[PDB]
């Protein structure tokens, strides 16, 4: 019940929502059908429209009017946004030359520059160039302010997951809004786009910016607007709030536009119809900026212009149907469209089988436009698994397509030419970022970054401490003139041991053999040097990674590589080596194919054993530093140490062997040398965070040797590729991956071909940030460089995407 017999008199767009059954006057009351009876009359005035004309200048105040052109309107904070232009001979903000804002220029009693977030739904990154002719206000913000060529959304590239990521700094798996449609099996309740359940607080996790502000004594404008409140009224309401007295005035505000998404769905991203929506959003920006200039705030307020996601060409005729794959289509529920999520129709049907659904949907048709995944096998860069609202079965849909259960769902449940929701590295899903104001830089381009980073920056702009989030605070310092965050490197928790030669070969009973018993003051003086760290400045270029948890490990040095060997996991946490442009690739000699050698620096009881592999009929082994890249025949023996061996399924060794034998050399050749750091990852509970030993679900049979879920590599070089990787004076360039350690290559539909036709394609799908690897390993990389920490944090958030240029 709502007792809507109350009144909105002097309460229009009140900032604190009043508790039912009293009637509401806030900017969401429409959407809850709860507004007082007189809300339209008092709070949504429209008479005379939105612009002053000469004949109204100096008019008598008439309180029916949507906005005012009377002499008292500046005092009342309720002039039409063009009042000073029409009535006082002022220029529109967009026609003024831009002038650097070196310091805030704020009216008296402003404690801090306000922040205004201008969010646009469906605003695809390439609109900034392709629509430049019809968006002069936006193009000024962009050229005068700080901008990125694009901003990467989170997956799925849907509206509510991305807006709530912008507000929280959290991935959807953590904030809980994982899709526009959701079933939570603990609540036994569903969340829908249309309806009243979605406003139940239990859906929304984390701490959004407005709650962060409020808890720290900063007032916030209400971020959400009911769809029927026109844009001109949203802008006027913001400008009115900005005229409140100091103690009541908010410091942070959001505006939302449903365009260009709304039109983009109907017409496609570049439909002729899309010009007018872009003109209209620009006009809105112009209203806001003219309004700020009237209040003397246009050199005081920080403005962020930001989108949620882009828009791709999608039509009804590009729909795959699960009815063409499965027989049992009626025993499943599908969340359809630009992604698929599948679960059982009934929990009381114990005949439904995920393994057979996956198999029926895997590489079944030559042109197939979706790929099925168990959620834990999705690329780790999507961070899309650790939530009970995410179904175990996921379909990654190719850009430009849909998936649906049955044809009747598409014509009885073409009306549309655009959609979004695809993998967040697709170019069409990228969106926009512009920052304009005193705290932002002047006429500055920054590299593309992820939207999870913005919460921390918005907190910095407002003097707030961010709640714990998935941004890397300090990675976006280069966007700001002032208010930078000055991060400190994490402390190392575990110090390494540096073992010498401590065991005779006969103390080991590992069931390993090697044909290595044939053998100066030349190169026995000199191999002592290589086992104490003489080559270490060549192979470890950025310091030892720091171990950020409590453990026991040893640093091991070799001619061609250095490792951090875990006595707990029986294998390296990391292995570091440098491959110069000139380095040569060699084979594994026939007499050394099955060679494994005890490491006399590491006890038998903290070593792997070859018997375990012999008895495990599913599991083989590989090496972290590849024997193919040995510097010399004698150095090659080091690569067959038991301390460089790791468990690998035969199917995975196909990928790994190709990476190590063919790709590393190709990269050194292209990048003028590369430094490689490789290692294992254990993430059996798919939380994106390193597993403790008691979380490991699989071991090499009969042993304490844990099986990794993934293998990583971080590949670093000089950004100025005229310098070799091992003598780089300036900024670095990095690419990284996190490959799933799987016992088949079913993910790769062309895997029965030569590795040269499928492996690199796999590796690109599994591209990763260094920060993703940090989370998964408890390691901290690049501890000793000559670069600023903030720059290193930017490098660690970089993703190499392998998309063409926008
Ligand atoms: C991205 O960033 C995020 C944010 O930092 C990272 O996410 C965090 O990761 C932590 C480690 O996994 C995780 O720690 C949990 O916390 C459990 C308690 O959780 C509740 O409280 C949170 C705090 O809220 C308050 O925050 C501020 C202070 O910061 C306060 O001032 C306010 O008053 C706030 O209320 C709250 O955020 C959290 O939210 C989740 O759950 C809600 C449902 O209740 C959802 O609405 C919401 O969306 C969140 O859901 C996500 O996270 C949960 C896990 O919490 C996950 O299940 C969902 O899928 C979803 O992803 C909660 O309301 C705490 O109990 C845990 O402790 C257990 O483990 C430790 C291990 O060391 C034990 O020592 C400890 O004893 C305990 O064990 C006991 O229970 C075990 C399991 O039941 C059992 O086996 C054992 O035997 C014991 O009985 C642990 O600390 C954070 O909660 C989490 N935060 C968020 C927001 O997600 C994330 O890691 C980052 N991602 C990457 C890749 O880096
Ligand atoms: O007004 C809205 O959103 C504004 C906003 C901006 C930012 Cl940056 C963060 C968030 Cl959480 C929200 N919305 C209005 C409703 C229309 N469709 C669904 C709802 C989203
Ligand atoms: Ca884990
Ligand atoms: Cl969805
Ligand atoms: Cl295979
Ligand atoms: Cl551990
Ligand atoms: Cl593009
Ligand atoms: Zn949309």
């Amino acid at each position: 019940w709502t007792a809507t017999s109350g009144s909105c008199k002097g309460r229009c767009f009140e900032l604190q929502e009043v508790g039912p059954p009293d009637c509401r006057c806030d900017n969401l009351c429409k959407s809850y059908s709860s507004c007082c009876h007189d809300f339209d009359e008092l709070c949504l005035k429209t008479a005379r429209g939105w612009e002053c004309t000469k004949d109204r200048c100096g008019e008598v105040r008439n309180e029916e009017n949507a906005c005012h052109c009377s002499e008292d309107c500046l005092s009342r904070g309720d002039c039409c946004t063009n009042y000073q232009v029409v009535c006082k001979g002022e220029s529109h903000w967009v026609d003024d030359d831009c002038e650097e804002i070196k310091v805030p220029e704020c009216p008296a009693g402003f404690v801090r520059p306000p922040l205004i977030i201008f969010s646009v739904d469906g605003f695809r990154a390439s609109y900034m160039k392709k629509g430049s002719k019809v968006m002069p206000n936006i193009e000024k913000l962009r050229s005068c302010g700080t901008h990125a060529p694009y901003m990467r959304p989170v997956y799925p590239t849907k509206t509510f997951p991305n807006l709530y990521t912008l507000a929280t700094g959290l991935y959807p798996e953590s904030h809980g809004i994982v899709g526009n449609s959701m079933y939570d099996p603990v609540f036994d309740a569903s969340f829908h786009l249309r309806g009243r359940e979605k406003f139940n607080h239990r859906w929304w996790g984390g701490q959004p910016l407005w709650i962060t502000a409020t808890k720290q004594g900063v007032r916030a404008g209400t971020f959400f607007w009911s769809v029927s409140i026109p844009h001109e009224r949203r802008i006027l309401t913001i400008l009115q709030w900005l005229s409140l007295p100091d103690n009541e005035r908010p410091s942070v505000y959001a505006f939302y536009s449903e365009q260009p998404d709304f039109s983009g769905h109907k017409y496609g991203p570049f439909g002729p119809e899309m010009t007018n929506p872009l003109r209209e959003i620009d006009k809105t920006v112009g209203q806001l900026m003219d309004g700020l200039k009237q209040l003397r705030l246009h050199r005081c307020v920080n403005v962020i212009f930001v989108g949620d996601h882009g828009m791709e060409d999608v039509t009804c005729d590009r729909t795959e149907f699960l009815s063409n794959y499965l027989t049992n289509v009626d025993d499943i529920t599908l969340v359809p469209g630009t992604l698929g999520r599948i679960r059982a129709k009934s929990i009381n049907n114990s005949k439904y089988d995920p393994k057979t659904i996956i198999a029926a949907l895997t590489c079944k048709k030559p042109d197939q436009h979706f790929k099925p995944y168990m959620k834990q096998h999705l690329p780790k860069r999507l961070h899309y698994a650790n939530n009970r609202r995410i179904e175990d079965i996921h379909l990654l849909v190719d850009r430009r397509w849909h998936v649906a259960r049955k044809p009747l769902d598409v014509y009885k449940k073409c009306f549309f030419q655009g959609d979004h929701g695809f993998d967040n590295k697709v170019n069409s899903m990228q969106t926009v970022f512009v920052g304009y104001g005193p705290t932002f830089k002047y006429r500055t381009k920054v590299p593309p970054f992820e939207n999870i980073e913005l919460y921390n920056v918005m907190c910095d702009l407002l003097g707030l401490k961010p709640a714990p989030n998935n941004g890397t605070h300090g990675s976006l310092n280069h966007l700001l003139r002032t208010n930078t965050f000055r991060p400190t490197m994490p402390d190392e928790v575990s110090r390494p041991n540096y073992p010498g030669i401590m065991y005779l070969q006969s103390e080991f009973d590992l069931g390993c053999t090697c044909d290595d018993k044939v053998e100066n003051k030349l190169e026995e003086l000199n191999k002592r040097l290589h086992t104490k760290g003489s080559t270490k400045e060549r192979h470890l270029l950025y310091g030892r990674p720091a171990v950020l948890y409590r453990t026991s490990y040893d640093i091991l040095y070799h001619t061609d590589f250095e490792s951090g060997y875990s006595e707990i996991f029986l294998m390296p946490l990391w292995t570091s080596y440098t491959i110069s442009k000139q380095a040569e690739v060699s084979s594994i000699p026939e007499h050394l194919t099955n060679c494994v050698r005890p490491d006399v620096r590491v006890s038998p009881g903290f070593s792997q054993n070859c018997l375990a592999y012999k008895n495990d009929k599913q599991m083989s082994y590989g090496f972290l530093f590849p024997p193919y890249l040995s510097s010399s025949p004698e150095a090659k023996y080091d690569a067959f140490l038991v301390t460089n061996m790791v468990p690998m399924y035969p199917a995975f060794k196909r990928v790994w062997a190709y990476f190590q034998r063919v790709l590393v050399k190709k990269y050194a050749s292209e990048r003028n040398g590369v430094n490689v750091i490789s290692g294992p990852i254990f993430d059996y509970n798919y939380d994106g965070l390193r597993d403790t030993e008691d979380e490991i679900k699989q071991y090499v049979e009969g042993s304490s040797i844990p099986v990794p879920t993934h293998y990583y590599s971080i590949i670093t070089s000089c950004l100025d590729f005229t310098q070799p990787a091992d003598k780089c004076d300036g900024p670095l360039s990095v690419s990284s991956f996190i490959l799933p350690h799987r016992p088949d290559n079913d993910e790769s539909c062309n895997s029965s071909e030569d590795e040269s036709k499928w492996v690199e394609e796999l590796m690109k799908m599994h591209t990763a940030r260094v920060r993703d690897i940090e989370h998964l390993t408890g390691l901290d990389f690049y501890r000793k460089t000559s670069r600023s920490y903030s720059e290193i944090l930017t490098l660690k958030t970089y993703l190499h995407t392998y998309e063409s240029e926008i």
